[PDB]
């Protein structure tokens, strides 16, 4: 019997924290090798983790990926953020029911992690990328907010909501999480080693 489920209501509301700017702090990294190999249904990965010294960017890549064919397309995405949630349709129906009697297109979006706590918050984060600068990534991030925040609005009158955004370009990251110069890192480097596969597996 969970008895932080028995505290007073908290403030029923939508909370957003300012986005800052993060840049990576790397330099003279080793880059693990890969080797890309057809498969049956698309492409095997073969990182060279061996290649990596203790205590450096890049400690949480597996050496062993599967892509099929038709998730080739999100794969830079999904590899750079692959440390923090595993990819998911986890709508916001599955977490707060359809808000008014009808169903509509706000209950079916699908943040990358909607995390609900005993407390009775809940935290919508969602990833992105882009492949320009600090001010693309920006954007990105803007855009991402403006995509979730009507969904957010309504459903913060059930149960309060904290919206976050992750936003990585080549040198840094948009974020209002608050982060670690080791967090943007290994972000950054993930999203990097990406960007070297996805331009090998487009082709
Ligand atoms: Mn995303």
């Amino acid at each position: 019997e969970r008895i932080l489920k028995k505290q007073p209501a908290p403030v029923r509301a939508l909370t957003i924290h300012p986005l800052r700017r993060y840049e990576s702090s790397i330099y003279d990294t080793p880059i693990p090798a890969y080797v890309i190999k057809h498969s049956s249904d698309g492409v095997t990965i073969d990182i060279a983790t061996s290649e990596l010294a203790d205590g450096q960017s890049g400690s949480t890549i597996q050496p062993f990926e599967s892509v099929p064919a038709q998730n080739l397309t999100l794969f830079k995405h999904d590899f750079t953020f692959g440390h923090l949630a595993d990819t998911t349709d986890k709508k916001f129906v599955e977490v707060f029911g359809v808000l008014e009697n009808r169903a509509d297109d706000s209950d079916f979006q699908s943040p990358d992690m909607i995390i609900e706590t005993e407390t009775g918050h809940v935290y919508v984060v969602e990833f992105t990328t882009t492949m320009g600068d600090a001010n693309s990534a920006d954007l990105a991030a803007r855009n991402k907010i403006a995509k979730y925040e009507i969904a957010c609005l309504d459903r913060s009158a059930i149960k309060p909501i904290s919206l976050y955004i992750i936003a990585v370009h080549f040198n840094g990251v948009v974020s209002n999480l608050d982060l670690s110069d080791e967090e943007v890192n290994e972000i950054v480097f993930r999203f990097r080693l990406a960007r070297d596969i996805f331009e090998e597996l487009r082709e």
